[PDB]
């Protein structure tokens, strides 16, 4: 037996201190490391390049994703930035999803306008749209599945093998499910990346990113570029993230129980026009999600009856969903993407993503199921009183 | 509606930052707080007396335990110390259990030798022993249930009512189960205390204590003595401890799933002489534990067949159980009470308690059941190979 | 040759990490440490008993003070508390100074009322008072020099030799000057203790304490009691405190430059009635301070002309002196001891000490002399404009 | 009056907590902040974009440098990365110094090979080399003065006014002196940047960067680009960095006293061929440094008599100088740039910078001067023993 995912996350850095046998791993804040006398670099020399505390988190995310190594960055956007710098140069074309996170769109459109690469935004749920993009010989394809905030599911085996036939690398943003629930590298992706800010840290008190490469040579290109660009993260942040990771399995058990229950409430409720949640049998992509994921996760969005006034009445009064950005915390959250998470997009790119001005997104926490439903039901009455 | 205990713990100090609306509470390390002009103390003035980060943890443990307030100490022994100093003076008698934590035994016995109080050490699970202790008019009775490390169960309602009949205060050490699995104040106790070092924190990276009093007058007295003796904990530690608390309900589900599966493997295994786990119907205290606890927890101890050779072969080779003191963490631990946790006791006090030299204690973490069971089976073999 | 005090403090735990050669020492938060197989304790086992980050700070304060070792407590009051429990039992007598810190007065008086020891409160600067206290065969004499807040100076060599003649142990509270400015163990004292909250830390972001013993056997006793009472500090706090120590010598140069410039402005200013600063030749204790101290420090207090209205006009408007408790930070502070630092005292104990109701105490930080002097001059006019 | 530099750094974030009046500022680790009800962003929304604890450090460095605002990044190299991204695009030319930090060189050469900008590497101490480079109409000139590790001084008024005449922006890497000792924005620079890893933090336990812009609009472009690229720093690092900043003045007083003493020992010692230290009267740029800086700093390098054997003997046995990378700490350090800090450069870029294979670089700490000199003298004995 190698261990399971859960054991590996729990034991990450446990009993791995050669100095004192501390059970919990020491925080190495040091910027620098001594040489072992003249000409003799130790394993570490300088934290920007390499840090033992940061590398425990890289090693654990690599073990969980099945890759050769991991690079930990100061932010999620910083992981995406790392991949774009290590892989693309001018004259290269990048294919991105139409409904990627608004911050990814912002970065892709900014760097493309400078000429750092050419940009094709496509619908990867959609074989025609994918084949028109792959006919242009892209260096790189990015997949974000399930997608933020409409939970569109893209067929990892389909898109990754279509892109291999034309010689493109693949990178998957696996933020929304974590490595506990989806392993894109199992499907042949070259790279998997995360905002550790979300479920991997789980406590809404670190911003971070990670990139795991399947192949040892691409891992070393990422290490080199991270060091050179100074995109690497703080050892203290890596300490809190590794601490968070140890409860990832236990947290997701509750996130998913709570989300199955809230999906049941919102599906078919009189005051709800549409629910987007991969666990619903009627959601386009349900069968795909069931085969490529080990769970349906705990992100969902939904559209209320009754326009702006219903949205305002629903949101103002929530006791247990904080109105705020981010997701993946132990604490439940709610967001209005048009005006918050996806406000960096133009009204046109939103229209093309199918993100309406009335869409609410839930990040379902690990509070008691009974309390989240009392809160959501009172919300739905407040919105009904509006008609 | 009030929220459940689990909701309260997940959301303690969420969106309670008047400065910026931070979702996660800011860490207030400051030793000191400005006055609001001459004569105008704010809410806080000095961190030894009171600090807001520490008070979030205080207010959270008091909500969970049903008390008027909570005091956070540098350590668990510190929380016991605070209670002895606030409640007892020379000529007062204290009744303690015979099978309490060895460190509790060391402190009671050192402060009794100096004459801070008179000490009676009784078996609180046996009525004759209890009645003889209560007939000597004690100021304070301490209960520790379940007991470390034999998991003896003492009848909270019985002992507390019996102690009120003679004017004694009662304090319960509730470390082994946390507030999520046992609420002694519900049964009339005046004081409950914890080593927060264990389940409450959950990440083996903070030593700390807490005392919660039912009554506001007794809470104001503990606040005064904690400030005067200098027993209060660090704000950074409260911060990590509070972060720990948010996953307590989530952690204990997996803890209890794993402990049930491990009790079943150990009980009537040929190499296992006795299992002490209150979840087994054959354990003296099982039905009392099913009544006064929400669950049977994840601490257990066992005797192997085959003397000291068998213990050694069992322990050397464990991959997933670290040989170490402490308990209540996400990572699985094993200890040998006689030489480790209860080394502070004399050989006669261990014999009176029923702690043999062949006893092993397990703290069962939240790794996969299957990896822990493979690890224990390999150990039982190595013990068998010794005969 | 050995290095100086300053070199030792700057380099405490620099290049002393066997794991990675980290230049700065790693933070060991871990509550627990693995055994090296069955029966083999490593150097550390449990953080309440010993922790390597806390021991760098202990070992550093013991080098600076000339001691056999040091113990780091959660607070300064906790270090006094540790010494009272390690050294005293009922029937023993303790001699304390009349103008000790009000928090010391609160603890001595509360533990004396319970009868943990008998208390003699003497004026240690006056030989009759000292002789009458030493004629009563005390187990322990506590000296606080200079005294908070009137900067009375007690003759370390005289009092210590007098206490040895009658078999008493001596403990000195060396908080106001730190080890960089006064070394009581050089004059034969048994114990020196500190509030690390002040100059040692220097950044007003840690409450902590330290006790250093001259003799190895008394150090082993303080280690034992600190573990058994649970009085030990947080490793995170020891890390910030060690980081503070590194600039102690550099900080005190500027503190003393600023204090000299400010004592000169206040002494025979028309609005100032008395200055208490041991650096002035007119201060009872100046020549003793010049002999037993490397410098006059940066604490001072003063009485304004014009009663309560003048104090209020002086305090309300200060830009660079914050109205707060504590002292010894980089930032300048002002306090009113009667209502703030020494409110724990009765009005009668304050009168016996010579703490009037019109007294102000300054902690002078490391801001520019010119910005502090402009700030004080403006206060002196506001106080003038009151008459 | 407004306050001095020392007062500003000491009082940064002091008594600035509206929640409890904490004297020392709270650490806001929170990734997110609540909205004030539907449609109502508060001052902060998301730490990657902006965080109050990080903003105290940005504000304080902006006050110290005289600029409109500051952006704090996860590293020093990340600050340089932020500037190249916010200011340059393909077809733009960037002028850099020949003797810049080998990490800067690595990044300039890597991004120039991809085509992100055209690169001109010039000697900015040398007026013909500067004027050949400004004839090429560059978007941006970077100055690193004093330079790492030969302490070459570049004339801020000269180079910045030459670059304004041809329409180029100026950015100055001011790591080596800190804002306490050189204010490039006083000389007209558009941008100053720092590795806060060095003197600003001072305690070797944070990697960090900062960029301060003179102009509000360029600060707003930096905030935007830092958010979009995800270059922003951790709030906990910004907390430790602000804590170190509070002792910057007091640390530099001892750094400079110790460096004057060590310069005096090495200058004209029989075992020392060359010392590079701006505070020596015989160092090229001494009068320029005396004028454009408020002190000569505590960085120096030097070349020993006696080849590789002398270097190996000097270094092995130092009790108080740790052999390691970085600088600006309270703890004294020694580095061999060819094989450590400048190993990222090619042997030709080093030869062009004048960084020989025998150069040792001292970062002088705040230990007792008497101890640092006992250590250096024993080292010079050890290298002497190597001839005979
Ligand atoms: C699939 C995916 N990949 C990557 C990322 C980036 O990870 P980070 O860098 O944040 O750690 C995210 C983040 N998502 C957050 C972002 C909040 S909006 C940002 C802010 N106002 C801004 O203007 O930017 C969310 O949707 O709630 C992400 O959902
Ligand atoms: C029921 C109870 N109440 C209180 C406490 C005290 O709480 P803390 O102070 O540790 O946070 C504990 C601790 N128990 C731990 C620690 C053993 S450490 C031995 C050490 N070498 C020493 O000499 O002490 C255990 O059995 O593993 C406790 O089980
Ligand atoms: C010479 C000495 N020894 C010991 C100590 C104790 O050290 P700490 O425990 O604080 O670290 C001090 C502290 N002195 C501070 C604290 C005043 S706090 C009043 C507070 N509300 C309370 O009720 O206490 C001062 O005068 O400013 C001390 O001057
Ligand atoms: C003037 C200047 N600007 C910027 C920076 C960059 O700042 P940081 O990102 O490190 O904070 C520096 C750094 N200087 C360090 C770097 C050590 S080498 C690093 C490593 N092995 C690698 O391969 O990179 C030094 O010379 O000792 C710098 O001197």
């Amino acid at each position: 037996t190698p261990c399971t995912a859960a054991t590996a996350a729990v034991r990450a850095g446990i009993d791995r201190d050669t100095a004192y046998g501390a059970v919990t791993p020491p925080i190495v804040l040091s910027s620098n490391f001594s040489f072992d006398g003249f000409g003799n670099k130790r394993q570490y020399d300088y934290t920007r390049s390499g840090n033992p505390t940061r590398d425990l988190l890289g090693e654990a995310l690599a073990e969980l994703e099945g890759g050769a190594g991991g690079v930990i960055t100061s932010t999620g956007m910083g992981a995406i930035n790392l991949v774009l710098n290590a892989v693309l140069q001018p004259g290269d074309t990048l294919v991105v999803p139409h409904d990627a996170y608004g911050g990814s769109w912002r970065l892709f459109n900014a760097l493309a306008k400078k000429g750092h690469f050419a940009l094709i935004t496509a619908d990867l749920t959609d074989p025609r749209s994918l084949a028109d993009a792959l006919a242009q010989s892209p260096k790189l394809v990015l997949i974000e599945t399930p997608s933020n905030p409409l939970l569109r599911i893209t067929d990892l085996r389909f898109v990754i093998e279509a892109a291999k036939k034309v010689g493109a690398l693949t990178v998957v943003d696996n933020t929304f499910l974590s490595p506990a629930l989806q392993k894109p590298l199992d499907f042949g992706a070259d790279l998997v990346l995360h905002s550790t800010t979300k479920y991997i840290n789980g406590h809404s008190d670190v911003v971070g990113g990670a990139v795991v490469a399947r192949d040892a040579e691409l891992h070393q290109q990422l290490v080199w570029w991270a060091n050179a660009l100074g995109l690497t993260g703080s050892p203290f942040d890596a300490f809190l993230t590794l601490r968070g990771l140890r409860t990832l399995d236990a947290r997701l058990r509750v996130h998913q129980e709570n989300a199955d229950a809230i999906a049941e409430l919102l599906d078919g409720h009189a005051m709800v026009n549409q629910v987007y949640f991969p666990g619903l049998a009627t959601h386009p992509g349900h069968a795909l999600a069931a085969r490529q994921q080990k769970g349906f996760g705990a992100m969902m969005s939904f559209e209320l009856e009754g326009g702006e006034a219903a949205v305002r009445a629903f949101v103002d009064g929530l006791r247990y969903f904080t109105l705020a950005e981010s997701l993946g915390g132990v604490e439940s959250l709610i967001a209005h993407p048009a005006s918050m998470t996806h406000a960096a997009m133009t009204a046109e790119a939103r229209a093309a993503a199918g993100i309406s001005d009335g869409l609410l997104r839930l990040s379902i926490g690990i509070e008691s199921a009974e309390d989240l439903l009392i809160d959501l039901r009172a919300g739905l009455s407040r919105a009904e009183a509006t008609l």
